[PDB]
């Protein structure tokens, strides 16, 4: 399922649980960035989803403020969850930073993670 | 915080509705104008709760899963953008609306935009 | 083609001069107001050229490396989107900026954004 | 160098060749969507790239119309090269589609692809 500790292909690591009616509550630790230890997420999934083979939808978010770190910043994953012998979240994400507003141009970045339960 | 909390509306006239927590919560409901959506959703996300004050923007995010209890489009958008104060108050920002899908049609699964939601009272 | 063809201006302030080419081709300059950049640099697309006709825009695309005679700022963007024609032409873009970055920091080198663009004659 | 053939984790066949002053040019087969056979490419890319371990920025751009079909969108990549015993080519892109403008909020599909000179 969804619940677990998941692990991307930089080593970050996000501690999940997906409650039943559609919440998504845990921790992200990032092994890159403006980032130390572990930051609170929240997000949300689809609770039912389809019976034909499809993935999960889901999304979550970080705003990358804590008790060590505050990078005035916040990304957002979203992505899908595709279950089986090896399970896998796939996602595309979305990295704003305050800015002014003549730099909001380069206030995004975008890129994909991609994460399993495996350890590293 | 009361900066962020409030009702807000898009281009497109869908509504958010939201509340900014001291711990940097943010949970309400957004009801879109468009696509495979009607009525209310969820949303949670997370706000930066102690902003540079040096005329920069504040960084959040939220996440709806477009499920409710009337409705299931099996999908999920998220929201990356800045809240920019002031007596106009405004939320900018670009969105991932991801889609589930079978592994084959996964390329196809994920449409990005850009929404700027405008405060009212 | 004629639609397409001309001189346009973003929201930044930068500006665009294309030529549409029978073939689907694009080309021509760009100059941006912000980022390292400075003088105009080649642009080169492609655009449908047999467009539909039934009220929706013509899909197009183009790439600036920012590389030119004067500045090299080891980066590409490419910009994908649509023209919508008519008296007030526009050109709706989303767009997407890499730079070469080492494989330590690959996970930032890309940013993302949107730029609308107006024809001006 | 990046002028060649290159297949992406679709099995899609990338084929360009990089001139020496920046131009890409090229033809693009898709293994998936609304696409048969080869669509025209152009582009460009960074003809003098940084000498510290950079990669070598670059992206092009598909109209997806060609003797066979017209799809009415095109696809653009932006990435880099990174040299060396397995040369990769490693993208994000974004794909619009044509659309009412009522329906613009819903034209643009972004993700990402890696290509490698590897035949399938
Ligand atoms: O530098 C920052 O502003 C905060 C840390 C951001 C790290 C990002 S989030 C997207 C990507 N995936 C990760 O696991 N880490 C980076
Ligand atoms: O069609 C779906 O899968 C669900 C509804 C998605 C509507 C989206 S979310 C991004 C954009 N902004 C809005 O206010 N509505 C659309
Ligand atoms: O800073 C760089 O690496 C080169 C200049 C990039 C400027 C960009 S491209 C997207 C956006 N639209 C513009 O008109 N200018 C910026
Ligand atoms: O369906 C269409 O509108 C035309 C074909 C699009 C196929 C895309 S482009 C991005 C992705 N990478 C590929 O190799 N194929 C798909």
């Amino acid at each position: 399922g969804i619940t677990g500790t998941w692990y991307n292909q930089l080593g970050s690591t996000f501690i999940v649980t997906a409650g039943a009616d559609g919440a998504l509550t845990g921790t992200y630790e990032s092994a890159v960035g403006n980032a130390e230890s572990r930051y609170v997420l929240t997000g949300r999934y689809d609770s039912a989803p389809a019976t034909d083979g499809s993935g999960t939808a889901l999304g979550w978010t970080v705003a990358w403020k804590n008790n060590y770190r505050n990078a005035h910043s916040a990304t957002t994953w979203s992505g899908q969850y595709v279950g089986g012998a090896e399970a896998r979240i796939n996602t595309q994400w979305l990295l704003t930073s305050g800015t002014t507003e003549a730099n909001a141009w380069k206030s995004t970045l975008v890129g994909h993670d991609t994460f399993t339960k495996v350890k590293p």
